[PDB]
């Protein structure tokens, strides 16, 4: 089965959409999402068309194998998709309706800037190539563009389901490609994020400015290192559940400058103790009231600054 | 193979049924489960009537490809289910009786507010799209509804698996869906939770209230800030076995509490120590000896309040 | 292909066997095993019989597509095996001998009560299902059924495969099943649990009795916290690789008795300090001369009723 | 369909060219990479001609079964690529011109002697072997070499996609082998591993340098342990990430180096003591003094030895 | 098709060879290997000789169905291998010449006793079952035994690939088995346990030991006991590269005794105290004084005797 012929030098469009079914498995280190949809595609085939008068059928149903059908591919696909065709539709004019329901894993890359309060846009890029006999040109039929109210991607909140209705017409391999972007606006629900790392990480630092109000070496050096270890151990936590990036995350900014501020606490809790034992403890008194007052104000300028550059 | 004619302008009722053989890998993270069934279908088709006289047989065996089988699907499924036919009977009348045994990754989510002491309703929709020549309908034979003797579902109970015998039919792509919805209620068994989590971190939280039966701050340091340390080992343990839900859970909640605990002994450790090298032991003394009594009230009342809010 | 007729009224018997080549990857989490072994079958066709002297042949070979073949499935495997027909033999009076290879992995429930001195019974279950013409029943062919003497399972001890030779036959959706039960006996190999978890945990609580023989109470706290912290990381290691039971297993009960000890030696280190600090010395050292002698007397013999409830 | 017979005694040209879609998952330990893209093959069969003034047709299109199509593998794949024929025309002279799209997991060794700021050269090499009627040899087609505008892998930076244009020609099982190598040059982002690694694990490091500047044993030997442990943590880290090299990597050397350092620097603390004990306090401050100038210069002169012999 | 008729009464000679293309994924824990070779067999059928005067040709190319091919499998084998037929050429004489590339995951045991310092004998078993027809028997053709150059298995030395060209001949199931055992000779880079394991295990040790030049029983306390952690965590990485043994390994006998000497350091640092609070500081100055010899000393002695009794 060759491709339908034009009627002058037209290209073939063929009407797409996509109705979500199942949103799962969002995985950031991958920057990967798994889709279970219907892919809906519709273009005329005159070679196809019947009087209905004469034939007393209104529609005629067809195996895939006995038409000819475009082959339409995802571009950020791991795999090709596993479908399965539901149903192939041929109206009196010669018309085509094709249904298909598939599952695929998708690639879409993710800025993690704002991380965890960023949203994203995930892509799904649908192509079809041309043949000798004719330009194959994609269009959007927004009528069959969706997604089910059930749809939900944990750990997220799902904001929109879109198609750009211009494809990208270009050039690979001498011969003509029709690319259409699927647009699937997401957010990520920070709520967990706060009581599991954010405020355990601020009660562990808060811990070791105590050290400012103890003339205890050894106790400093206790609480300033054991809350620092435990700040180490938040930093892995963090950066196992991200990918490496280029760039520099918001959490990733705060964690890396709360170190700065461990360093700074050695650096007085060393100090103090010299002048005590130098027998100056009056100079060590003044550097530690200062320090009560600094370290917490430095912190709150520090990170206003920080969400401004950031949003 | 087109779908069977009406008598009438009647839409074609598939009766169906699920077995239950296996349920395995219920996933908390993934908010999945595994299944392995039977699932039975039931229909007629008068084209497939017979004369057992004219024919032998009483019963014909047909293989899936000879006729037409609805295009029966599950919509909660990860990728479409493995399944094998087992057995396709047609009897005089035109009555189809089909089995097949599948194995399938439902995706069913989970509320774990209670966690651990939660229970859940998994669900697995069955769904068939109408035809043009004809509207196809679902329905339930209790019958052929149930599950074997020896499922276990690792971690859980199993309570009860029944169908809503009445579908949800709807629109979707100008075409009619009839689904079905099969709950699976769960249990979980938290008996494991009890020796694992919940009293290690208790006893943890108890060494460090023994700081105020002492007026060594190098160890009442040591005390509070180590059984800390410990609680977030506890805190990052819970929190890989669970998803990152956008509400807090029964664990998360005592976990989050026990850490104010943690910080009001860091505080209370700190004022001890500088009341006393401000020659105050008397006030300090009365401080320790409140807090004794203080804090496990305090922690019993708030665990009363938490427990009456979740459950 | 129709199923063979009966001569009178009877069923038809399969004979079978299963032949272990290999087994592997015994998943105590999942309670799972994989297994590679030969599925052999029998039954007679007397449609299948054939003179030797009219065909010259002793034995006639045939292709699966080309005789009737019962359907045997397995009830606990997670997906349906992965098979390859090995050889059909048709000899004259029409005994059909059936030899598959298959691989699969097999669903079979784990006791963990006396771990990790466990023994276990996995199961493969056989199963056919009867059809209208005729009903089906399965037995088992003992010169059939066995294992390769390289048969390993790594870190357990294979006993003995055997199987249970009365089927266990029952009406399920109004036909009849015939399920045979395949035993696979091992026993844990429990050696490596000694160097690796149970003497280093006798050895650091141990290490916390040391506190009995010191008057430091700062030395006294990191000591008997110190080793509290490592038992918390055995405890997380143990339980990693074990699945959530709704009962205590032996290393569990272990486990959280030796919390108990921690938190009375945290008692005694505070109380001491105390009377110390109360000028009542002599009262200290009376306590922990006792803790001395009563700290290993009651671990023995609280070891010794734990070993004789479990054993 | 046999081969295509040669004119003279010439072997057959196969062009090929590789067009790069994806390129995801780089695992360092595994030393693989996932690729999606075209595979387009080029060569002449004289059968195949045909007069376009006669046939009307300037091209035809074929399904792979009906002709003759060169068995075309990648040497260094896990498994066989997934492959989908996109079109196969055949011009009047009778060039065939065939398109596939491929996904493939592809085994290439990585050099990680200058981890994290590495560079790697990724190859594909593909392979054809003759058969008896003729010898088959690969050629590039540089027009049909390429990679897609959007083609990332996360955590490196793609620099290049070319081929060697000459083949590798050689004997194997008395048969001749053609091999091209297609090379993907990649460079590491190493910028997330100063703010995660390597500058916490210099934080550490100079905070273990403030026992230079104390006389309290129990302070220093809680300084230079503690942080000591904090190092072990992040050397886990690091080597989790990589596979076990026959040779030394630069994060390797410079995480082995600064545990010569803590070594050192616990001698030091030690010998201090021991004169204060000893009533040499004097001998003690200047092997203090001196320490405080030492292990900086000398940590920062075995650093620049190291990447000078690395880079 | 049936197995070639006999001459007179002689076996079936079916001559094998193995080609590694690649070897990768060497899995300690699960004792498997992946591997991607080419497997070529050789067999005389008669049936298929032509004269090459009469037919013109020199050797006849076949696709797999058309002519009899001996059913070859893997004893050692997880799944069936992924195999891919790329060549069928037949003498005129009728020698058969298949060629084919496979891959497999291989399941061959592991000796660990000698770990990170150990060799080892992979093996693939190939066979073949007889028929009734004919007795089938495997052959090795050396000239088709080898391993492509580029041949790297990651953290491993390839050292040899041979057959041991004598088949294991026996009955199993009442039929005659040929098999073969091919194997590949291997042994450990334990170059990287040495920066990474080894002297970090031993630099903590001797920092355990700077306590018998401390009379200082807090710091002692943290010396042994941070430390004796650090080593737990070894111990744990350590024991997550590999399986469970029924026997104890190099570095497990290393690691388990090196627990004995913290124990031992435990005792001697309690004494210590114990005898200054005694007012026997001169005793406690004596075994002080001969654990600094005895500890280095016991400790090389020790490992020379298991360095000898494991190599
Ligand atoms: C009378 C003192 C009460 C202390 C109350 C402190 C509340 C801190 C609120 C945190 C909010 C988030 C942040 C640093 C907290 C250190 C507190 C040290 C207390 C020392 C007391 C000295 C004795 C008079
Ligand atoms: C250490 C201190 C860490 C504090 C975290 C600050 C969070 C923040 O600043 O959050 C920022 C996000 C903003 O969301 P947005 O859509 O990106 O706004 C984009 C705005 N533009 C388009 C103008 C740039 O606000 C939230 O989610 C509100 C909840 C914050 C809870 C913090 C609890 C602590
Ligand atoms: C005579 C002292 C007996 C102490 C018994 C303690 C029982 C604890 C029961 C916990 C049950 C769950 C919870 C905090 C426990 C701290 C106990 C501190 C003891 C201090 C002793 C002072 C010297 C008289
Ligand atoms: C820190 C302290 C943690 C204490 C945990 C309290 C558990 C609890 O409160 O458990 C609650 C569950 C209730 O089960 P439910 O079916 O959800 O009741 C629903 C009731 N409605 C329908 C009326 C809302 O009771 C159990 O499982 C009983 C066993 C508890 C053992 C606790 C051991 C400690
Ligand atoms: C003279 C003292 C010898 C000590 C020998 C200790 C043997 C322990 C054997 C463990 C077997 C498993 C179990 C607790 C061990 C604590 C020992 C404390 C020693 C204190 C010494 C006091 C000074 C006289
Ligand atoms: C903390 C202290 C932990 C001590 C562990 C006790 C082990 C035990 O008691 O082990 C019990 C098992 C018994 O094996 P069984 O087949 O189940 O006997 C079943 C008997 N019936 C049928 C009569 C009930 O004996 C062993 O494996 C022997 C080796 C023990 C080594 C322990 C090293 C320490
Ligand atoms: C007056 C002292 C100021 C100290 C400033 C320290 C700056 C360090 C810069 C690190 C940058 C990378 C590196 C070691 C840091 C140790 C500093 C110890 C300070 C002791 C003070 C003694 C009292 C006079
Ligand atoms: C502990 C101290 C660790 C210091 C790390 C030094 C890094 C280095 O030396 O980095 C080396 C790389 C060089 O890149 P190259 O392409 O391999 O140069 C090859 C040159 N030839 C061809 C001449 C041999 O420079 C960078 O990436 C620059 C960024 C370094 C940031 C370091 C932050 C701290
Ligand atoms: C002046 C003393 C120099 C000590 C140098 C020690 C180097 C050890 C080399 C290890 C090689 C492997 C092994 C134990 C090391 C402990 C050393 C304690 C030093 C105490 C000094 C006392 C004051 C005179
Ligand atoms: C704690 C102390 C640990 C010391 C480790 C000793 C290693 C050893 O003894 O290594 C042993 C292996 C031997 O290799 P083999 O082939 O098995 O010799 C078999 C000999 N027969 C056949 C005679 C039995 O030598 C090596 O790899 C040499 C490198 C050792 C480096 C150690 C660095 C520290
Ligand atoms: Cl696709
Ligand atoms: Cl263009
Ligand atoms: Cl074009
Ligand atoms: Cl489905
Ligand atoms: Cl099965
Ligand atoms: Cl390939
Ligand atoms: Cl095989
Ligand atoms: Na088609
Ligand atoms: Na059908
Ligand atoms: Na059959
Ligand atoms: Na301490
Ligand atoms: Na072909
Ligand atoms: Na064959």
């Amino acid at each position: 089965v060759s491709p339908p012929p034009p009627i002058a030098d037209e290209p073939l469009t063929v009407n797409t959409g996509i109705y979500l079914i199942e949103c799962y498995s969002l995985d950031d280190k991958a920057e990967t999402f798994k889709v279970n949809a219907f892919l809906s595609l519709s273009w005329k085939d005159r070679r196809l068309a019947f009087d209905p008068v004469r034939s007393g059928v209104r529609v005629k149903t067809y195996e895939p194998e006995a038409i000819w059908i475009p082959e339409i591919r995802f571009v950020n696909v791991e795999n090709a998709r596993d479908a399965d065709v539901v149903d192939i539709s041929v109206s009196p004019d010669g018309t085509v309706q094709y249904l298909e329901r598939f599952s695929a894993r998708v690639l879409s890359p993710l800025d993690f800037r704002r991380y965890p309060f960023d949203s994203q846009t995930l892509h799904i890029y649908l192509i079809v190539r041309s043949v000798d006999t004719r330009n194959i040109v994609l269009a959007v039929d927004l009528e069959k563009v969706g997604k089910n109210d059930d749809v939900f991607l944990t750990g997220w909140d799902i904001e929109s389901f879109t198609a750009v209705v211009k494809p990208a017409n270009f050039a690979l391999e001498d011969r003509l490609e029709s690319k259409l972007d699927y647009q699937l606006r997401i957010s990520r629900q920070y709520f967990s994020y706060i009581p599991n790392i954010i405020l355990p990480m601020l009660f562990i630092l808060f811990i070791s400015w105590t050290a400012f109000w103890s003339t205890s070496y050894e106790a400093n050096v206790t609480l300033v290192v054991s809350t620092l270890i435990a700040h180490i151990a938040f930093n892995i936590l963090v950066e196992t559940n991200l990918p490496k990036t280029p760039y520099m995350t918001y959490t990733g900014a705060i964690i890396f400058m709360i170190y700065l501020f461990y360093f700074v606490a050695v650096i007085e809790v060393t100090v103090q103790q010299y002048l005590k034992v130098e027998s100056q403890p009056a100079r060590a008194a003044s550097i530690t009231r200062a320090s009560r007052i600094a370290f917490p104000v430095v912190f709150l300028l520090a990170n206003i600054i920080l969400a401004f550059l950031f949003f």
